[PDB]
């Protein structure tokens, strides 16, 4: 049961997830999603200068997490996904910062606890920006392949 | 209705006249990213934050949508081609303080829901601060879109 | 055109040995964003513009379309599965003062074009620079295939 391991999951993170998607031909595109929990954005600043690897891959985290709630939201469980077929993952960080696999891996890894082994895999890309939306630390978009 | 003349609207109050740009597979077309260039020029460069303010790089967000409308007309001769603009991607050079991504995003999005209504204009959208642009622009757009049949 | 006999030929003319990544649906194929990495070593890593200059720029981006077009041989068997590159997005991690993204990306438009003809190596593209890479990398590109099947 994937929503069983997304309470499981939000509860181990310590926060409580509770246009930004369009869906076309059983793929449902999704806006890039900053660390906001209804709250507002939870690990601002810039990788390697105000924020360490730990708070970025949490950051990385809970934006996923945000992207899984909002497709929940909208088709009632997780059952609908397929497959994740790409993932983008933008870093605010320093000029020195060579991480960016390691913070995409505390995405992913809400990926496999959450989907699977099988479902739970993805192409990604991941690469440092010099600034994001609020001074957010991590932005994240998707393509996600439906069940019809 | 007609948005090949709210296109002409557009093009009209900016007073500008607009690898593969455009490539279309299973009713979707990708589009390559567009800097602000109308004739050959680049027209609003520089670094938001810097020699760029908010409201040129929302001009210059909405020149590159323009650009990417006007390669839709002239490939298939109207916009009512267009379904929905599924994805864009709005890539900001800009200074390590500047923090008003969405702002300079909006430049585009209300070109688009301006032009195709708010049903067909409804887009997922990124936009993120990057550190340079080809040509020193100030804003980058790329697309995907759905067509109609 | 034989695409692996190109492949092969092209792979010496580089001087490299090219010889999860990737998720196909509904026919089109999502790779992962590759770095200039052959054997398991990153080949040109440092900042555009300052550590390396833009020939050495292109060479990267020709190493990571070489390690991409490697993976979707080694996962379907040849090269002739390809139907269309639909979109190429090249990273380049650069100075602030670095305009010349397009001829880094032409680099590996250049190795599509060699490799996969003319007609089938067509492609959109975006290219902007980027404050850093995975492991110091200069360059970093992802790509979206349409297959033929």
């Amino acid at each position: 049961n994937r929503d069983d391991a997304f309470l499981t999951v939000q509860a181990r993170l310590g926060y409580d997830f509770s246009t930004s998607l369009i869906e076309h031909a059983g793929l449902a595109y999704m806006s890039g999603q900053i660390p906001r929990v209804e709250d507002k954005v939870q690990v601002c600043g810039k990788v390697g200068f105000d924020v360490d690897l730990s708070q970025a891959q949490l950051a990385a985290s809970i934006s996923t997490m945000r992207a899984l709630a909002i497709l929940k939201q909208h088709y009632g469980t997780l059952q609908v996904v397929e497959k994740v077929l790409q993932m983008n993952v933008f870093i605010h960080s320093t000029a020195d910062f060579t991480q960016q696999s390691e913070v995409a891996d505390g995405a992913s890894e809400i990926l496999y606890e959450i989907l699977g082994s099988d479902t739970g895999q993805h192409t990604r890309t991941s690469v440092s920006v010099c600034q994001l939306p609020k001074n957010a630390s991590v932005e994240i978009n998707f393509i996600v392949a439906l069940k019809q």
